[PDB]
């Protein structure tokens, strides 16, 4: 029959997973072990347990879910960190802990990894604040509930849950699990909300003519791109995307007019959005960071804000509206409204001014590696971009249909991008899978980049070496911005470890030209045996005019004095 | 258009409230007038919050759901306790609690009715614990959002949920509330899932002609008491109520078969339980006072567990199936079982004896008591029962169809039935109302009968004063048993206050015979204008035989020494 | 020897206790029985657990700490109310709860009382939020050091605790206790911090003649009234109280200049807190209601801040120096500082302006129940007034050294009055006890009454019935400040139960005229063997002038706008 570990390896697999993500400690062997029974799914394991839980971020971004299992307290609490990223970036991760024997409560106890005391609630006190559910399982005939209740919230939710489990209860007995089904069962859409939501929006665009689309960062997780793409085609009208929302929106749709991002927007994207007479906001998060240090916030008086599971239209607020089916239902009877989109081209503002191909032997500079990387950009590509001006370089790529960026800029913590790159690598092994990570960011979580040679996965990593923390300089200087280099190149030789206990077919290479990156990235494409690091050189001044000035006014908005209360 | 206040009574309208319960304080006077610009629901006043939140708790029990206002921290903590009743009996009250000025934040300004520290993210903090959703309102555009979302979990979860809102937002504008049907919108069942619980239940009792129904305290909070009728019939078999679930199963039904409550369960019915090759739950709680101290807990082997959103049958589990849905899909396909009715009617182990009618000028007995309120009872009748012996009298009645049982067993906090007779009477206006309440736990919440007066209500009070705290005497008897007597029949005249500022039309009268009772109670329902107060005078060891028996297992439970651990 | 139960006990009785408060539930029972056992202290029982909690509070007021035994959930979520309240007042009371059996954590067991789930660390979890220390018993080898642990931390920080203690090990054996001066140990001043703490505050007034002193009501939790005498007459400055100080100062001395609260000050007070060129703050707490709305807050540049343990003087903060011993070598280095006193003087404003006696047989007001309150004013006399205009009428009183007032002018939970005169009563039983109490605040916990008549208490009660919320019609009237009045002279006989199973010696008089009060007076002052509750007829609008001024900032303050963020 089923036991408690093997209750939840059947729902992981029934939820789609081939993977979950893993480090061993005394409090989870057991659990580990029963998790393993499943050969529906492969056990892979990190090298702590912050990157575990971004491992477990990136494979959710590749397959819609994920799992991680951690050992108690010493694990937990660095993973938490992940999961709340998970929940800023509206992934389900499912966050598994190891927890003490179920005897040592109310025992006056003290255990190892604890703090010191007999009371061991503290970890799921802690976790409530950062997931959609929370449940600690101490006796086996409560698994089957907590479990099912944990996983039914996450993928409803589009947020992390938590669960631990009493280390002497993995092995034992419980009720087997239902049909998978049961676990994606959520509400429909209220008919009589969605046709009154749908009818406010005709009527307030009715005499209004110039209306734009804002693609927003949480389209993804209301699963509504498809839908978008229907609206848009009946609208007729110019659509841009926030920057977070970068590959949520066809690049080569002739509706698209590019990014929106205040001073930082495309080309003429800027002056558009001001000169709309309606703005169709498409599940958006407006925080600090995207309205570029709220300079760049939308007119309530223009705005439709249709989020994932409600729409604020004409004054009027409706629940219980999917985005998915609003968009359908709109596509099928808005008219024509093609204003913007018109307007847009009134401007001509041209194309986002790129820079020629470098001279090979020249010192290599910002805008040249960025030329090479958009030059291998296919459908089937993916770039994960992290946080640093490698957001600003990614966001000036031109995408063909299919091609996909990852950010994470709600959460924003440096480093989450070695790990994520392994954990998409691992859930989308068929594709071309480019990281972009600066040396600051590297140095926060270099180590998994080991697991990419150990299960030979070819990404490929342009490591930008400017010597330091550039987007922190471009906010606010200091001495805490500078940084001990390493040989990065290197460090694929000490990770491969050839002539030791294994080997690894990982390559690192120096560029300092273009012709050098030229020549590196051949390779890099030719090595399908490990990832690549190609290490570039540049400047740390050497940065995108975006990040200047989007620098700026971060640090106008986080400085500002205290108003009188 | 709306306001932050005018949105939330729209609401509470659009949910089916005619009236909110409120008690004034400063951070809510605003709030509160806003409410009362919505004509279609009252504003009822009460004399403190614990009893306020009761009044709720009633008032859903009549209604569905139900809201109560009161001030922050002096207000919102002590209604905590009845909230905590709300969510321990499945009934979705909404607390809504006044809060300081929005500018009061981060400004390290110490307010009045706080703890005199600089924060106040305390009381939210609190309310999590007891709470399926809780929200603060610190701006108006805010607003919609968090009143809907709370709104909607209390209606599905049937649960409280708690909600505050800044003194000064209140009479803001915000965006107006789109149609009720959007509150009520929940998944329909996995049909998968459905078919499948219901085809492994026919499995299961495909050889068990022995099936009995166990109805439990959560089904109508699951909604599916019709549905039980339904799936009964269907079934022939044998239908026992466990003690909290009285008045959920119709007693005039023949496959009726009395209370399931261990050693205190009617003539025949613990041998009937014990015999069935299979039992099906429906939406059962199996704590320790319903299993009488631990000593009566189904045997796993037999049960069919049937809870509001899920079944566990044949040892597999089935989360998303609803279980009104479940019981009206099996009643269609299930064959006769009518073993264990049989086996039951074999016993001829006869019905619940009763006592005679006494000697009309013979001191009063419980038993007498019991007896004419019994006779009392019509099918437009509702008994709110106390915790006490109460629970005892009102368990052994005779229910004509229609007429309702209300208990507090999970909660069981005395006072609970003074406050919750007033809201429920308020609620259910064309009925007739009985209170049932002894004369400890009328100490605790008697103001509240002023409020009965004040509005009118004729609602029948049983007094039963015994001296003192006889269910505790039955556990464990100390001199905390003891309580100071009162002239409660006296009361009522305090309450009316004729020849004062106001009048009312309560009565009270006494009764130490039988005779005296029966005139009483003539006087009692002759009384149109307000409530009548008959205190009963009988002796502390005249309690119920079921009393005593089952508080020796409740004391046994609680005092069982620690385990090796 | 000892066990969990009466290690406990003798404790309380350590710091002083000769009563603990206490409701009876299951889960306490045999907490009690073990708290019967020490023959040092009486168990004194109450109505319901506000109440308890309430009764608690006022003894701490008497005795300096105080005990109150509550049951799990039902019984501690209310008192939790009251426990926020000794927080807020800083008054150490124990808060003992009753819990579950031991054996019932991590077995999956749902109990009676709780929310129905299978955890029970929320109530812990919640008390954390308003105590200064919390800890749960779970095994008798861990009671001693919880035990000692709260008891101690309460007596230190002149702050409420918490105690939950499983059930079933009350009667448990556990170590004994050591010698009751470990109980109130604590640092002495930092000799360098004290001195130069003195010194600058000698600095600062070297060359500011005009100094003032404003005694607060942290002064009594810091123990340091009679050293603030010592000062005063070393400093021969001027002083006056905050409004929650009232009696915290002898009035009788040379010195006092009466009341400071802004607009509501005693006449010429306003005018000499503004001129001083030095305020001595002695233990203030600034909060909206003390500032008049925000209206009076102390200049900055002038103020010398002397917390109970910190001074903030001259611009630098001093911590570890506790009050009493920094106003004892203040005085004895301080030199003569009579400018503020002389400027007070030059003002001839007159004492406080009171009503002559009026006419007997005229029809009763406000200002003829103050004046015969006042003369019944000893240095034996303790006055307990409530939120209300009873707050102004106690303030307006001109107090004989000795004689004392009691406020909850922080916490402000109306109704405390009435369980805090009671369980006052108790603890101070040598002293003439004075309640002023309205009849809105009366109706939320009157039944306490009954506990005085019981224990034959003679509280001299005046009921002011004015028929509603007075104090709320003076900030935002509306509907909500309308009661259902009732006969509360006819509700002493009620309590009394004369004829019943027992009997009680309380008297309920009316007054309608200044006659009518001085005959009623004369009764009050003659019954020695239970309450007099003197119900006295005055009309809504017919309160103190201050009342009225003071109301129209608050509501002011509650209401201004949000600012821009
Ligand atoms: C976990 C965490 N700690 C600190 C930060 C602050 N932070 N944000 N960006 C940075 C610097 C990133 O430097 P690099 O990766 O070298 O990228 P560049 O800005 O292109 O040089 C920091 C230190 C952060 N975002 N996350
Ligand atoms: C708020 C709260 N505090 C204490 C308890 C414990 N308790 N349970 N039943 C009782 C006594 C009930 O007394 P009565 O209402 O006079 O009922 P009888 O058993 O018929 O005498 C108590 C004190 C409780 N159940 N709820
Ligand atoms: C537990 C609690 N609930 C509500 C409040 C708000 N409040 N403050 N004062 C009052 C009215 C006091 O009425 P009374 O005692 O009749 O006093 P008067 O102002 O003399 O009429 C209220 C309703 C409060 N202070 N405490
Ligand atoms: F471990
Ligand atoms: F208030
Ligand atoms: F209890
Ligand atoms: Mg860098
Ligand atoms: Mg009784
Ligand atoms: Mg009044």
């Amino acid at each position: 029959s089923y036991t408690v570990g093997t209750y939840l390896a059947e729902r992981l697999v029934q939820i789609g997973l081939k993977h979950h993500f893993a480090v061993a400690g005394d409090y989870n062997l057991v659990l580990l072990d029963n998790l393993l029974l499943n050969k529906n799914m492969e056990q892979v394991y990190c090298c702590n347990e912050l990157n575990c839980g971004f491992s477990a971020e990136g494979y959710a971004r590749a397959k819609g879910a994920a799992a991680a299992v951690v050992t108690y307290s010493v694990g937990a609490l660095s993973a938490f960190d992940a999961i709340g990223g998970a929940y800023a970036e509206n992934l389900p991760v499912i966050l598994i802990s190891g927890a003490p024997n179920n005897n040592d409560h109310a025992a006056g106890h003290v255990l190892h990894h604890a703090l010191g005391k007999t009371d061991y609630h503290y970890q799921l006190e802690m976790a409530k604040n950062i997931t959609a559910a929370a449940e600690a399982i101490y006796t086996p005939e409560e698994a089957p509930a907590k479990i099912d209740h944990v996983i039914k919230t996450a993928l409803r939710e589009k947020k992390p849950v938590y669960l631990e489990i009493a280390c002497n209860i993995a092995s034992m007995p419980c009720a087997a699990p239902g049909p998978a089904s049961a676990l994606f069962n959520d509400e429909a859409s209220d008919e009589a909300s969605l046709n009154a939501a749908v009818e406010e929006t005709l009527k307030f665009i009715a005499n209004r003519d110039k209306v734009a689309v804002l693609v927003g960062s949480k389209l993804r997780a209301a699963g509504a791109e498809e839908a978008a793409v229907k609206f848009a085609d009946a609208l007729g009208g110019a659509v841009a995307t926030m920057a977070a929302a970068k590959s949520f929106f066809p690049e080569e749709n002739p509706h698209y007019i590019g990014t929106s991002w205040g001073e930082v927007s495309y080309p003429g994207v800027e002056k558009t959005m001001k000169e709309a007479d309606a703005v169709i906001a498409l599940a958006p998060v407006f925080n600090d960071y995207s309205t570029t240090g709220w300079t760049d916030i939308p007119d309530p008086k223009k705005l439709v804000l249709a989020e994932p599971r409600s729409v604020v239209v004409n004054g009027i607020r409706f629940p219980s509206v999917h985005l998915k089916d609003y968009l359908t239902r709109l596509a099928q009877k808005v008219s024509k409204k093609t204003g913007a989109l018109d307007f847009f081209k009134s401007l001509n503002a041209g194309e986002l001014k790129k820079a020629a191909p470098a001279d090979p032997s020249a010192p290599l500079v910002n805008a040249e590696i960025a030329r090479q990387v958009e030059a291998l950009l296919t459908p089937n590509t993916t770039v994960i971009a992290e946080t640093g001006d490698s957001w600003f370089n990614a966001q000036r790529m031109k995408l063909p249909n299919g091609a996909r960026v990852e950010y994470e800029m709600q959460w924003g913590h440096i480093g989450w991008s070695v790990p994520a790159a392994f954990g998409y690598a691992v859930g989308a092994p068929e594709r071309r899978n480019i990281l972009m990570v600066g040396d600051g960011s590297f140095q926060l979580t270099a180590q998994e980049v080991a697991q990419m040679v150990r299960l030979k996965l070819p990404v490929i990593i342009f490591l930008i070496n400017n010597y330091g923390y550039t987007i922190e300089v471009m906010i606010h200087d200091g001495p805490y911005n500078n940084i001990k280099n390493w040989d990065y190149a290197g460090l694929m030789e000490v990770f491969n470890g050839n002539g030791g206990y294994d080997s690894g077919a990982g390559k690192g290479l120096k560029a300092k030209t273009g012709g050098e990156l030229a020549e590196a990235i051949k390779v890099a494409l030719a090595n399908t045996d490990g990832p690549t690091l190609i290490e570039c050189f540049i400047g740390r001044e050497d940065c995108t005019e975006e990040l200047v000035k989007w620098g700026k006014r971060v640090a106008a908005a986080n400085s500002r004095k205290p108003v009188n209360k």
